[PDB]
């Protein structure tokens, strides 16, 4: 940490940081690093969708997609994602424009009705319900459990998955633990992909709750930043082999493949779980939007069509991620106050600044017109116990804007560090 | 009832009915009068949607509809339905492809969280919850309350609304009554449209539950079978004037305007109710499909565009409804065993055959290859206490198929009547 600088040298460095920050403030910036959404250039890749499906409104089975019926979604589109996810067509359904809505409804159904093999609806559990939450994690997962009054237990992330030793120890003895949130490939925002061994342990471990569920939110399933695709671990297959076929609920989406908010969602599970979901989903809706599923089927053609499309996204995104890392390295590496992820896929870089300074860094950035994700955002209840983590979303801005924004962020992180050491430390 | 026929004459008539039925059976029919969905010819009216929105993916406000954001739906599309429904844009949101899903989620939110001004979540009411259900009514409404364990109280339908005297008497003294299902224009399947006076009474009546709600499912809001449109009663305005602004929840849909399952839904309410819904809907989804809302906005143009489109539907549908009535009249009127609605809009005709024979009539039809809606389908718990009601859906089949199907249905209804009088009555 500022290795071998004396207090006098640190005070001189702090003055340089203040001057960098004054200059930054003079530029009157209006930049934003918070939006985990595709750029306009990425969305342009899918503009053919805007004139699809055209005159032929029938799918390959002859179904008139313009009329009512069919809860499972179009088999032809499901076959594409069955190949990508390694889940058979009967074990996969296609929904409307939101995978979050599938996860949410599953939690709501679990509360009101219980899961397919629950002893009772979760709302009838007088001692409450808990979910395990690997951190840093996805704030919209946490929002679902928080709103339903489900207690969240944060779990440390390690190199090839969460802390599975700890998870096993907790779930074995606490029947209130009903679920775990995961993003098992390129996690938001850790960038961590769960190893085969991690997945095997999670589907085999003994749980005090007979109806424990892994919410396997494979949001980034094909979302590589390199020219290679990750191998999908067969979580449903491994779970069935362990005698826990109902344990995993698998989700996926085309929001960051085609149009964000105009895509198609997917839910995968055991046949029993598919039937359970559809029994209650059938009370909610006659069924999903088949015309939008058809447009996607026509656009993609097959699984290789999706893969090639992802490589086109990769060509736009990879330079943005490379840029963020390069700027952070060049500005922060020598000070040793920070560390950051170097993800091989997904939509985020996770930055840790000097512990005790993340909130301050965000406030400094806000005052020079750079929006940076709120401190604590990737934690349940927004509680980052070390006040160090900042999520960075590189996807949306132009390269020149991203460069300025991250360089500004670095200036703020450095100033927050020297300010705190000198003014609080050497008070 | 078979006026002035002697027992010998009735037995001879019964023999003629058996011969008509034998002949019907010989035709080896495969017909269906159960599907409340638009015909292919109606759906063809909206085929321009299949190539929309085209290159311009921006709405009039400049919003890129292909990207995330915006929970309320596109203001331009909401402005069209604001005019049609008589509800201001800020009081109306546009969703995805299902109005049922809006109603369902509202009931689920009410259970888990309570409504905006509830004393507690409805799930915490130890003595249970009840909804009033005007009958005959919409089976998918009843499916929502049944699945949530909400007791249903059936209420007789009268000429210009339900039995409001009875509703007022019950809601005043039972704090467990939290809601009422309605279809207030061209009801499914009564065809009844609630008068202004009926609506005024429903929004003014005292309720023991301070958070009582009218589920105002205006599914058939513009769905005329004549060249005239019904006047929309201002239920939200009247409710606000009575000091019960939060009482009505208004729903509408384009499923029977454009594509059934590929349309846009709407929810309208007080500003407080809109904010309440969106607070919990925001935990479920980042927001609705704006691209599909844009296609609809481009297609319709304005409220008069929707109206003209409905008159194009009316030209297809009205002859089908006229045909059903003519066949029933010609075959059944003299026997006086039956009565049926003559709706001025909506998607159904409600037929009452001889009480005690509806199940038998349906079974007879099934055995000659004519699918007719299950007896009891328009009642909570599928309980028609008079075993008389049969819902007829005229919209889907071709004219020649409809003619054959309804004429067959009449033959079955007549045979069920004579069979029952002779074999059970004169046993
Ligand atoms: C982990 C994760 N799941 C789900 C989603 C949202 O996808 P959808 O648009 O299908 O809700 C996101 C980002 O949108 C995400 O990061
Ligand atoms: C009364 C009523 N409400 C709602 C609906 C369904 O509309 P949506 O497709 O918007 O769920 C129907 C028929 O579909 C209906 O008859
Ligand atoms: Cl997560
Ligand atoms: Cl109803």
């Amino acid at each position: 940490m500022f290795d071998s600088l004396s207090p006098q040298e640190l005070a001189a460095l702090h003055a340089r940081h203040q001057q960098d920050y004054a200059a930054l403030q003079g530029m009157k910036l209006a930049l934003d690093l918070t939006r985990g959404k595709p750029s306009a250039e990425q969305l342009d890749l899918s503009n053919q969708l805007l004139s699809l499906p055209g005159d032929d409104y029938r799918d390959p089975e002859g179904t008139d997609t313009r009329n009512y019926g069919g809860q499972h979604g179009l088999p032809g589109l499901r076959a594409i994602f069955a190949e990508l996810l390694g889940i058979a067509v009967p074990n996969l359904i296609a929904g409307n424009n939101s995978s979050l809505e599938l996860m949410h409804d599953i939690v709501a159904f679990s509360m009101l009705y219980g899961g397919v093999d629950s002893p009772r609806p979760w709302i009838q559990e007088q001692d409450g319900i808990k979910f395990l939450c690997p951190v840093p994690g996805y704030d919209r997962h946490f929002a679902i459990t928080e709103t339903m009054g489900i207690e969240m237990i944060p779990i440390p992330m390690l190199q090839d998955g969460p802390d599975v030793d700890l998870i096993e120890e907790l779930v074995a003895v606490d029947p209130a633990i009903k679920g775990m949130w995961t993003v098992p490939v390129f996690g938001n925002p850790s960038g961590v992909t769960y190893s085969w061994e991690t997945v095997r342990r999670l589907v085999q471990m003994r749980t005090a709750a007979p109806d424990f569920r892994l919410f396997w939110d494979n949001a980034y399933a094909v979302h590589t930043l390199t020219l290679d695709f990750p191998r999908q671990v067969d979580v449903l297959g491994l779970a069935a082999k362990a005698g826990n076929p109902n344990r995993p609920y698998v989700f996926a989406s085309t929001s960051k493949i085609t149009f964000a908010g105009g895509g198609v969602s997917f839910f995968g599970g055991s046949l029993g779980n598919i039937a359970w979901y559809l029994q209650y989903a059938g009370k909610k809706s006659i069924g999903p939007d088949k015309v939008n599923q058809l447009r996607h089927l026509r656009f993609f053609g097959d699984a290789d069509g999706v893969r090639l499309h992802m490589l086109r996204h990769q060509q736009i995104l990879a330079p943005k991620f490379a840029l963020v890392a390069e700027v952070l390295d060049q500005r922060l590496s020598e000070s040793k106050i920070a560390s950051w992820t170097e993800p091989k896929g997904g939509y985020f870089i996770s930055l840790d600044v000097l512990p005790g300074t993340a909130r301050r860094t965000v406030a400094l950035a806000k005052d020079v017109g750079i929006a940076v994700t709120e401190a604590g955002a990737s934690f349940p209840y927004r509680k980052d116990p070390d006040d160090k983590n900042i999520r960075i979303a590189p996807s949306f801005p132009s390269v020149p804007d991203l460069r300025n924004a991250v360089d500004g962020l670095a200036t703020c992180a450095l100033l927050a560090a020297t300010e705190t050491l000198l003014n609080q430390g050497l008070a």
